């Protein structure tokens, strides 16, 4: 939000205004560093980033600290490395590479289709990048009718996600990303879990509101009475959350499972690929922005 309209304050006592991604400007598939763009606190155009930009941006801006991010930012440029063809050094190349499909980018998203969702041919590819308003009503309707949920329920919906990816993805596609998903679970967790709980910070409820606005919005959700988490989030609040999801108790159980995905999920590691694999081809599309409506510089 515009500075002088104390909309963080005294959480964030130096916000700057949502500005819409422009046709040339590159986003990301995260909706945490698509904000973080939309509001400069992370370059506008989403490009030459360094890690120390994006530890302030999410420590000053999102009450997420460094601890949290640094498995991501080691992950983002082994990614950048393989998509570009050599080091990126502190200097992340852009965002929109973050989508390259099978490495940080993963199938069964809760707000993007999968690279090759739907598709009819086999060397066909999808925008797996951008906000899907589609896919993302899917997560949402497992908990409609809600305005919280807690972990089974989170299980339940990236169970449902997991599902139809694995029934509408080309055949031989699909591939199940426990891990890296359900840190993501944890970062919801840990962003939009209401606060105002008196137990929030041992039993976290998310509040779906604050969530559907991120995600739609990719800008923070302060005209909710969301703010920063004060403290900032630490990484053991994150995958304690990713562990409690992934053991939380299934009462519907959707068909087409993925083998083992219904249990204990292995701990995200740094990603790695061998330098005789060739990128996938990015998606190109331009990036996504909120249109119904569009958002001013206080939103
Ligand atoms: C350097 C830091 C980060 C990087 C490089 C990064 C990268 C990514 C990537 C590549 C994806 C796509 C995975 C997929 O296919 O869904 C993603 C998704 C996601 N990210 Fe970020 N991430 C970072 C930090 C964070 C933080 C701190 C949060 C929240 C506190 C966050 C929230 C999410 C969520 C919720 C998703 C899942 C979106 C979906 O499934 O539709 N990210 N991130
Ligand atoms: C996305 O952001 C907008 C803008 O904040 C959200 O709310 C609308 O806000 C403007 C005024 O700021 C008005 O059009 C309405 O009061 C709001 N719309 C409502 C309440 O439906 C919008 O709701 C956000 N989208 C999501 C999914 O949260
Ligand atoms: C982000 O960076 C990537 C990597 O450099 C860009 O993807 C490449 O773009 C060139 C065109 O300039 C193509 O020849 C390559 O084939 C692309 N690589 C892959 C793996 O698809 C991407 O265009 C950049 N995006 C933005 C929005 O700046
Ligand atoms: C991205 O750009 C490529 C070069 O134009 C296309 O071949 C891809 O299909 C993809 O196209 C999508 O995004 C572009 C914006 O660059 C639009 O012009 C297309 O209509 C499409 O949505
Ligand atoms: C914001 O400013 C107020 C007033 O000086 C201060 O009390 C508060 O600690 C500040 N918040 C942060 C996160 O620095
Ligand atoms: C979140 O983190 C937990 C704990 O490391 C994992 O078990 C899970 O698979 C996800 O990575
Ligand atoms: C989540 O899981 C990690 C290991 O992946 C722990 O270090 C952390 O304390 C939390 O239990
Ligand atoms: C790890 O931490 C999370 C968040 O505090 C708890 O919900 C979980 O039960 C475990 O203690
Ligand atoms: C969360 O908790 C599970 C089991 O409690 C662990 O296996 C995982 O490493 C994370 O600490
Ligand atoms: C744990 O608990 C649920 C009920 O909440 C059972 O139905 C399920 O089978 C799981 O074992
Ligand atoms: C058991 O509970 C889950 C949420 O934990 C629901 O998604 C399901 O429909 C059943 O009521
Ligand atoms: C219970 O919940 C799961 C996930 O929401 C569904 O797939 C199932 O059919 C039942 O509605
Ligand atoms: C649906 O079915 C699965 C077995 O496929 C159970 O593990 C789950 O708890 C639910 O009963
Ligand atoms: C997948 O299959 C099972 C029965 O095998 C059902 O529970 C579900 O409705 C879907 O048809
Ligand atoms: C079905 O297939 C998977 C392979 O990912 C196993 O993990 C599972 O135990 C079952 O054999
Ligand atoms: C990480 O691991 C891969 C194997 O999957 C290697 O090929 C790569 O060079 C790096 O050591
Ligand atoms: C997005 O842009 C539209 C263009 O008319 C405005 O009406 C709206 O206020 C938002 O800034
Ligand atoms: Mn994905």
């Amino acid at each position: 939000q515009e500075p002088g309209s104390g909309i963080g304050y005294p959480y964030d006592n130096n916000t700057l205004p949502y500005v819409a991604p422009g046709p040339t400007d590159s986003r990301a598939p995260c909706p945490a560093l698509n904000a973080l763009a939309n509001h400069g606190y992370i370059p506008h155009d989403g490009r030459a980033i360094s890690r120390e930009t994006l530890q302030n941006a999410f420590l000053n801006h999102m009450g997420i600290a460094n601890s949290v991010i640094e498995l991501a930012l080691t992950n983002a440029f082994v990614v950048c490395e393989y998509v570009t063809g050599s080091d990126c050094g502190d200097s992340l190349v852009n965002l929109t590479l973050l989508a390259e499909p099978h490495a940080f980018e993963h199938d069964h998203s809760f707000s993007r289709k999968d690279y090759k969702q739907g598709v009819a041919n086999s060397n066909d590819f999808i925008d797996n990048r951008n906000f899907d308003a589609e896919t993302f009503q899917t997560s949402l309707d497992v908990v409609a009718g809600k305005t919280h949920f807690d972990y089974a329920d989170m299980n339940e919906i990236r169970l449902q996600r997991e599902s139809l990816s694995n029934e509408l993805d080309f055949p031989g596609w699909f591939t199940e990303s426990k891990p890296i998903q359900n840190v993501e679970s944890g970062f919801i967790f840990a962003l939009v879990s209401d606060f105002n709980l008196p137990d929030n910070d041992e039993n976290p409820l998310v509040r779906i509101d604050w969530w559907k606005y991120w995600f739609t919005n990719e800008s923070f959700p302060y005209h909710l009475g969301w703010h920063p988490p004060s403290p900032a989030r630490e990484i053991e609040f994150v995958t304690s959350a990713s562990s409690a999801v992934l053991a939380a108790s299934v009462t519907s159980t959707p068909s087409s499972l993925p083998s083992g995905a219904i249990g204990p999920g292995a701990e995200a590691v740094p990603l790695s690929f061998a330098s005789t694999m060739t990128p996938f081809l990015l998606a190109t599309n331009a990036p996504y922005y909120a249109q119904d409506p569009t958002l001013g510089p206080n939103d």
